[PDB]
């Protein structure tokens, strides 16, 4: 059994020592053994000072252009210095560089109290200091980067243990490995035996299954290693080291501990007999219960049982604990920093906070004290039970800052609260309550779950509705600002902003200068950045501090359901956390299990970020269960409807739809949908994405018919955005002075509008741009299967959101210069109208009806309450307040300049007309069953289009829908058919296909008179029929005494 050592055979010696008033330092460069010649140090140089610390460099160097201070001379093992001294004893700071960059990034101290001999050696890219070269040489050869993966009980995969000839995974409880003095490595260990990777381990991480395998013997005790940390070793027959690396062990843990684990339940749990806390921390050395008071004193600490099965820790006491604060202290080694950190952390299924989520609580939902008045009989208005159930489903997506923030309708104290929604006399309030009754079905919320990036302390905080001031008080960027001045002013901010608008320009982005400071410190964040997943956000309760956001919660849920009459829809964030390590204050799953709950990169063990933040491991077996868990108790105690999972593509297909299969017991007619692009995530597992979801049940946002009638993508930046323009906005038939598109394209932009109106269904019969039978999954969008779903229940059509532009912003983008203020109008609701007409499932962003504006921002989530303004008392849509922030949109400055005021901002007259479309819109889609077929077979034997092929009038869309008696039983039992006409386009067509067929326009349509989208549209005596530029007319074929012959598909 060789004693594995560091690389002590061959070790440079000393160059030189230091004599009488000299320094000398070395610098090791592992040269090649191919050294032939003596490489090139003249470029090799240092920095010398002597400040008030060390003084004792004898004339150091001035400048840092200056290169003279090369080396004295230098040998096999790299180069020294010869630094001349006045004193002997003190010390000298020193940077090694290579010309003018620096070799090592930090400052060098060379205390003569510390080396004796005045004589150091420095390793590149290293920070400390060495004794010898021969120190500096083997520490080159320590522990680096964490490629081993101990994926199961008895299997190790890494790369670095290949061919070598002694494999050992060497282990320490509260040290970290490494060779001591001599520089052999002592510490305790297993032998590992080279072995081939099996059938489980190949299926649970196949983008590891490739990995030199190693086999670990099966008396191996596993619980006792996973305490502390753990190193996999490689060295030659001779046992010198060749490389040592830290383990990944989220496999091992889950094949010891998941399912014995997943069997209990976690939290604070209180019942009847009392309470019994209850965590998950299999690699924990020590957890103790720290229980504090209100005014959060220590009131008791208690050492916790551990149960080695599962890994789990658990503490009971009495019922007296309800209302209790507490935290976990643990004691855990933490690869990350290679640590046995010591620290207190909140609980991950925490279902109650103190202020800032400082502290979890101990709570019993259930309680009827955290009950708003008959909140157990809450009833769901909207149906979700079979698929045509699900296909009216129409969403407002809102956000609760961005509902109330601006409303003085809305009693002071609950603006930007969930209470808001309760002022049944508020502009907002009744804005909604019309909007449901005139067809929108459900309220989606963005995160109202525990958010982040907001203080929830109110004296830390301030918004622009208060003095310029406060914001001075609690922000000390604005302080040591341009703006300081403001901070003696009597104005408030949102005063100053006001008057900085007349001067902003691209030249002058002034407004969105100050709103950058003011986001720091405000009440404002869309809030995908999770901290706790299982408790509602505080700063959107009137009281942060312990229970009462529960009540408050509640109380808006019923409101929404009871009084605005629309089911609710959560948005959740699992796919990442706010923050991961040992020291972030927000980090709390990696500090009590950690590496475990995030993905890490293969190689260097990183915390991955392609969400943008802390990327989470939904693959590992207690994540999964986490969000089961909670998911469960947002659908119970907080009667949820349905969920929309950001970025579910992260996620693996199977563990989305076993959460759904969990929940599904619970509540049977619960939805589940969300963002299946493409995560990458592919050779891991099999993702939840839009073509994986197929036939599943499982809904997918389409961004087919989005870019179509948008047009572009989210991704155009400069002229690209006027460029490309939509089938909304004119593509083909009213070009703008910079675009470039063809018939061809703008052609096939409607093949992908109609293709979605009618559900973006793979199997799909249509006729294309070129006359061409196609199948839905043969129309392409870009390089792609146009069509994907089963049934249109598994598509969510839109064109707009709270990511990227708004609807209106894009069209002031793209319009062509002279189209005027009302036809502009016209194109938001012709582009509304592909989506709330069509058989999808209808998805929207709050405010659309309004013409809403953000200033052109493309990513507002941190802009505040400037840029995400929404004016319910309609006096303008926001448009024109400011440059949006320069640091993602000042690629855009030009294009903006150029566009920005081609027409006049919409007022009271364009508002109040946009609001009486957007109504008009959604009444129709809900007064017929044929709008919302659910069945992907039933949309293709009674849909089908008008107006294609190579002769069509270019963006004219004319979709029919059969309920005659060729199409089977008659679901409207007031038509035989519908037509649904949408003319995007500056001229009036006329359509000859219904010639003697005794069609009629809507009846709600004929009410609105002169402000109906079909207003002018004519039906004449030979059954022809006239619509207007940029109209919209839903005509219908009265129904006789039987089934008539109705609007039949066409045989392709
Ligand atoms: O604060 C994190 C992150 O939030 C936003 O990105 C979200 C996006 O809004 C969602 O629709 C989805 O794509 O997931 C993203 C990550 O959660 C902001 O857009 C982004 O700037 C910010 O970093
Ligand atoms: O937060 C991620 C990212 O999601 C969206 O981008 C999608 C895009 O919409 C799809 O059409 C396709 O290209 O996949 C993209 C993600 O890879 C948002 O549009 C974007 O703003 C956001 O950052
Ligand atoms: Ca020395
Ligand atoms: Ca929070
Ligand atoms: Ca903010
Ligand atoms: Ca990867
Ligand atoms: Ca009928």
């Amino acid at each position: 059994d060789v004693v594995v050592r560091l690389p002590d055979v061959a070790v440079p010696g000393e160059a030189v020592q230091a004599s009488a008033r000299q320094a000398v330092i070395h610098l090791v460069d592992i040269a090649g053994i191919t050294s032939s010649t003596p490489a090139d140090y003249a470029t090799k140089n240092l920095y010398l000072w002597n400040n008030e610390t060390c003084d004792a460099l004898s004339a150091p160097v001035a400048d840092w252009n200056d290169v003279s201070t090369t080396p004295t001379g230098s040998d096999k093992y790299g180069p020294y210095w010869v630094i001349p001294l006045t004193k002997e004893s003190g010390c000298i700071n020193v940077i090694v560089r290579d010309g003018t960059n620096k070799l090592i990034d930090s400052d060098l101290r060379v205390s003569f109290s510390d080396f004796t001999d005045r004589t150091v050696s420095v390793i590149a890219g290293n920070s400390a200091v060495y004794d010898s070269r021969a120190d500096a040489f083997r520490a080159a050869f320590g522990v680096a980067l964490a490629d081993a993966h101990w994926v199961d009980k008895t299997t190790l995969l890494w790369p670095g243990g290949e061919n070598k000839p002694i494999v050992r995974l060497y282990y320490s409880h509260s040290s970290k490995v490494a060779a001591d003095s001599n520089g052999e490595f002592s510490d305790k260990y297993v032998k590992l035996t080279p072995t081939t990777v099996n059938q489980q381990v190949s299926m649970r991480f196949p983008h590891l299954a490739s990995y030199p395998a190693f086999k670990l013997p099966d008396d191996v005790n596993v619980d006792e290693l996973l305490q502390g940390e753990t190193v996999a070793i490689a060295a030659e027959s001779d046992g010198i080291l060749s490389s040592a690396t830290q383990v990944q062990t989220a496999g091992v843990l889950d094949d010891t501990y998941a399912a014995a684990a997943e069997a209990l339940s976690y939290g604070a749990q209180l019942t009847d007999s009392g309470v019994t806390f209850r965590v998950w921390a299999p690699t924990a050395q020590q957890v103790e219960l720290v229980i504090y008071s209100a005014d959060k004193k220590v009131i008791a600490s208690h050492p916790m049982t551990r149960d080695s099965a599962s890994g789990a820790w658990s503490w009971q006491g009495g019922s007296d604990l309800k209302g209790a604060f507490y935290r976990y202290a643990m004691t855990v080694y933490h690869p990350q920093s290679r640590k046995v950190e010591q620290y207190e952390v909140t609980d991950p299924y925490a279902h109650s906070l103190s202020t800032n989520s400082e502290y979890s609580q101990v709570v019993d939902l259930n309680d009827s004290a955290l009950k708003p008045e008959g909140w157990d009989g809450l009833t769901m208005p909207h149906a979700q039970k079979t698929k045509a159930d699900l296909a009216k489903m129409t969403i407002h997506e809102s956000h609760i800052r961005d509902l109330s923030a601006w409303d003085q309708t809305v009693p002071a104290e609950l603006r930007g609260k969930y209470l808001a929604l309760t002022a049944q006399e508020s502009n907002m309030v009744q804005h909604l309550k019309q909007l449901s009754a005139s067809g929108v079905t459900h309220i989606e919320l963005l995160p109202v779950f525990d958010l982040a990036t907001v203080n929830e302390f109110s004296d830390k905080v301030a918004d622009i509705q208060q003095p310029f001031s406060r914001l001075c008080e609690v922000n000390s960027a604005v302080k040591s600002s341009e703006f300081a001045g403001y901070c003696d002013s009597g104005s408030t901010v949102e005063e100053v902003l006001t008057q900085l608008k007349q001067n902003d320009s691209k030249d002058n982005p002034q407004v969105q200068a100050l709103n950058t400071l003011v986001a720091q410190t405000d009440s404002y964040n869309w809030g995908y950045d999770p901290f706790h997943y299982t408790v509602p956000e505080g700063s959107y309760a009137t009281d942060p501090e312990g229970t009462a956001r529960i009540k408050e919660f509640r109380t808006m849920i019923q409101a929404i359901k009871q009084d605005l009459g629309m089911n609710v829809i959560m948005d959740v964030v699992y796919n990442h956390t706010n923050a991961a390590g040992p020291t972030d204050r927000t980090s709390v799953l990696d500090k009590i299990v950690p590496w475990y709950y995030q993905r890490l990169n293969e190689t260097t063990g990183s915390v991955e970020s392609a969400t943008c933040c802390s990327d989470s491991a939904p693959e590992h077996r207690m994540f999964a269960k986490l969000i089961a868990d909670s998911l469960a108790v947002w659908t119970t105690d907080y009667k949820i409807d349905g969920f929309r999972f950001d970025l579910m593509l992260y996620h693996p297909k199977a563990q989305i739809l076993s959460a759904w299969e969990r929940i599904k017991a619970l509540n049977p007619d619960i939805y589940f949908f969300g963002e299946g692009w493409d995560s990458n995530q592919s050779d891991r597992f099999e993702i939840a994405s839009q073509i994986n979801l197929k036939g599943t049940g499982i809904g997918t946002f389409s961004d087919r018919l989005r870019d179509a009638v948008r047009g572009g993508g989210p991704f155009d930046s400069g002229d690209a955005l006027r460029q490309n323009q939509g089938v909304g906005s004119g593509a083909g038939v009213l070009p703008n002075e910079l675009t470039t598109l063809s018939d061809d394209q703008a052609r096939h932009l409607a093949d992908l509008t109609r293709l979605g109106m009618a559900g973006n269904l793979a199997d799909f019969v249509l006729i294309d741009k070129d006359g061409a039978v196609k199948r839905g999954s043969e129309i392409d969008y870009n390089g792609a299967p146009g069509g994907y779903a089963a049934d249109p229940t598994e598509v969510v059509n839109y064109v707009s959101k709270h990511d990227n532009q708004t609807l209106w912003d894009m069209i002031s983008y793209k319009a062509a210069q002279e189209a005027d203020l009302d036809t502009r109008v016209r194109m938001q609701a012709v582009s509304l109208a592909t989506v709330m007409l069509g058989q999808g499932i209808a998805f929207d962003q709050q405010g659309s009806e309004l013409l809403r504006s953000k200033s052109f921002t493309r990513d507002s989530y941190d802009s505040g309450d400037w840029f995400n303004r929404v004016d319910y008392s309609l006096q303008d849509n926001n448009y024109n307040v400011g440059m949006p922030r320069s640091s993602d949109d000042g690629s855009n400055y030009d294009i903006i300049a150029r566009v920005k005021d081609a027409v006049a901002t919409p007022g009271e007259t364009e508002l109040k007309q946009m609001t009486a479309f957007y109504q008009e819109l959604t009444a129709l889609r809900k007064s017929s069953p044929l709008f919302t077929l659910g069945d992907g077979a039933t949309v293709m034997k009674r849909v089908d289009f008008r107006n294609t092929g190579a002769d069509q009038q270019t963006g004219l869309l004319v979709m029919t829908i059969d309920d005659g008696m060729q199409a089977g039983a008659s679901l409207d039992s007031r038509v035989d058919g519908i037509v649904v006409a949408i003319n995007a386009a500056p001229e009036s067509r006329t359509l000859q296909d219904f010639a003697g067929t005794s069609l009629q326009l809507s009846a709600i349509q004929q009410a609105a008179g002169d402000r109906s989208l079909a207003s002018g549209v004519q039906v004449a005596a030979d059954g022809s029929v006239t619509l207007p530029a940029w109209s919209v007319a839903v005509l219908e074929l009265p129904q006789g005494e039987s089934q008539g012959a109705g609007l039949p598909v066409s045989s392709k």
